[PDB]
This record gives C-alpha cells, structure tokens and sequence, in this order.
C-alpha cells in the first residue's frame, strides 16, 4: 500500500486569466511535499481543496490546506503572479508556490505579492 508521490504533479494550474489557488501537503504512509493547485471553475477556496483532497485519497494521500491565494496567469506575456489570501485557509508562502510553479515554467517571470 505504497503511495508515490513522483507521481503527484507539483503544479497543476489553469492558463489564462485570475484563479483562486491553493497550496496543499500531501502525506504519503509511512514521504511528504507541497502541490499547488488552482482552478477557474472554483467560487471558493474550499472547492478546489474538497475536489483535490478527493483525488489524493485514490493515491493514498493524505491532504492539508496550507493556505491559499490567487494567481494571475497571461498565457500571452508569460505572466503569473501569484497573490492575496483565502479566507478559509488564510493566506499561503506565495514564495513556495512561486518556486514550483517558476520551475514547471521557465520561461515565465514569476512573481508574488
């Protein structure tokens, strides 16, 4: 009952306009890393981290809401800015979630407010 956290993609992230995102840990059974996440289609935070959460139980993981935020992704300029709080989770280390997303996207500047 091994779960692999290799194969948990570190960022999955909408690319076109502002999202509300959040920065989750992931358990693994007796190991553990930070995964972003954030979707256009969520009103709230809850909703990408209810829907997430869901997906890490079927790897055998197990979830926790560091914080979250939002992220500003111009597909065109090769933007993201990754900013603000959530008011469920309060806000995130944006300098954690910059790090992982500005390493799946090199040739975006990256930023955080």
């Amino acid at each position: 009952a091994v779960a692999d956290l290799a194969l948990i993609p570190d960022v999955d992230i909408d690319s076109d306009g502002v999202f509300k995102y959040v920065l989750i840990r992931v358990h693994s059974a007796p190991e553990s890393k930070e995964i972003v996440r954030g979707y256009k289609w969520a009103e709230y935070h809850a909703d990408i981290y209810d829907k997430v959460s869901g997906d890490m139980q079927k790897q055998g993981c197990d979830c926790e809401c560091l914080g979250g935020g939002r992220i500003s992704h111009q597909s065109q300029d090769k933007k993201i800015h990754v900013y603000g709080y959530s008011m469920a989770y309060g806000p995130a280390q944006h300098a954690i979630s910059t790090e992982k997303i500005k390493a799946k996207y090199p040739d975006y500047e990256v930023t955080w407010a």
